[PDB]
RNA sequence: UUUUU
RNA sequence: UUUUU
RNA sequence: UUUUU
RNA sequence: UUUUU
RNA sequence: UUUUU
């Protein structure tokens, strides 16, 4: 009488089984919903990114309270400048019409796999804050100046540290890859 | 077709490398499924070659919890 | 009834966070709104630049009202002649019909990390001085003639230290990249 | 039903034994985190040190609170000159712009195992000092100029003493592998 | 910049 | 990033 | 995966 | 078959 | 390890 309904996962599937037992949890895997930025190597872990900002804390002598500020410039400064291992010397922070430098060495020295995947940990806050500064004037990040991007509307992705995700404009996606395939030949 | 394929690991060879990763671990048999799930996901998300290193991911909700990649590559 | 506004940064958002606490400052991070250049490392620092701009003034010992008047004769003699560490012999400024000479080594052995990044604080002036004197005659910079360029309107960018901004011409931008890699090129 | 951890030193391990009997501690171990620099054989041990500085700080009949500020000219003149065991002669302060010299032979002498590795010691000093240096004038330490370093910003990893660590950038690495290859070859 | 006999 | 004389 | 300054 | 991170 | 003045 009633229409019947399906499984997700039907009944009578092959599983991997060891010693004829099935080797996988069903009723975990149901509800096993991660988010795809944190299982992927793309990214920093989060103990990574912990020790990472434990380490860049501590070597500029900085409290809890400061250093939020001072990340928020680092992540401007690397939306503009990439975020390669190689970058050395000074970034760079506004305190309005003021210049202060910060060292590079304590956050290309701690970040690890790379300050790339460190820096992916910010490439939500960076679209953001793309999107935010060209509400106001035609802000493209130089990175992709450099990268020679004519579409000005994906300025929100022209950062080298863009993290490509499930969510992201197939337009996007295809102008990352071909900015990074650029950017790697010699 | 699966069953005779040379395209996938024999069921020995799956038994073997169950067996290695288990007993590198050192996780018992009940919870071993757990971390085949998230194995399972975390080679969706990120390939299967001969080459990965470090450390596979599992989310225990909002926690992240990290397992030695070198066990599974190693007995595969 | 009313039609709901939105945020310009989204209250749900994947934030970097390390220990279970937000790592940046939402409150600082919408009100940070620094000039693309103040924070470019292709553009020498205003603390490099200010020791570069003193150490030049006390090799000519120079005082402080002069030196402005051979800083405009510097920017100009860039624009016609490169600004590559190479650089050396002397300088040339016009005192009308009179010409003079400065020695090269004070502003190149100064300049830090490079000639080329302390003259790109000049890049907007340049712009406008090359404008400006193409309004009264064709005055192409001879580092255009070099370069072959056949456009002409475009010698409001042609000299070595042009900085690339987001609001350059993509015209200019195209054209700047390939006299670039022209120069490079051996 | 939760997520199975994982120890860092994994239960089923096989490790050096004695007479059937583990020959590692492993709760002394795990705890066990002595930097790289205080166990490493090309840096004097902290006795050696001691001894040196005492036997220097006798040889001068100095006293405990001038000492630093010749430990400081020391560590300057070190930076530009070799720490070679063959230095003879004297070293040189600057107390002003008057010129202070103070024998080499207390240092020489009573440094063991070498001089390198005394002043091994005051490498991030030296670092630090040259970095700061350099920030107001261009200062290469004349051991760069004598290995012809063109770098220039590795001019604060650009002298004989300098300890390599774990923590020191792969392209610093690399330039002082090369200068030491340089001024060892014949 | 030099290197055009 | 540098390398455009 | 890294390699995008 | 392997080689897809 | 030493050998870098």
């Amino acid at each position: 009488h009633t229409v019947p309904r399906i499984k997700a996962i039907t009944s009578k599937m092959r599983m991997p089984k060891s010693k004829g037992a099935t080797v996988l949890n069903l009723e975990h895997l149901l509800e096993y919903a991660p988010q795809q930025i944190d299982i992927s190597n793309t990214r920093a872990t989060q103990s990574q990114f912990d020790t990472w900002y434990e380490a860049v804390q501590l070597a500029y002598d900085i409290g809890e309270t400061e250093m939020p500020t001072v990340m928020n410039g680092l992540m401007v400064w690397c939306i503009e400048n990439g975020t390669s291992p190689n970058i050395n010397g000074v970034w760079v922070m506004m305190d309005g019409d003021e210049q202060v430098e910060y060292p590079l060495k304590p956050i290309v020295e701690n970040a690890k796999p790379t300050l790339r995947q460190i820096m992916a940990h910010f490439s939500d806050v960076a679209e953001a804050y793309i999107e935010m500064r060209n509400k106001k004037e035609p802000y493209m990040p130089r990175y992709g100046l450099v990268r020679n991007l004519r579409d000005g509307s994906l300025a929100r992705y022209a950062f080298d540290f863009y993290e490509v995700t499930s969510r992201t404009p197939v337009r996007a996606r295809e102008a990352h890859i071909q900015m990074k395939a650029a950017a790697l030949k010699s």
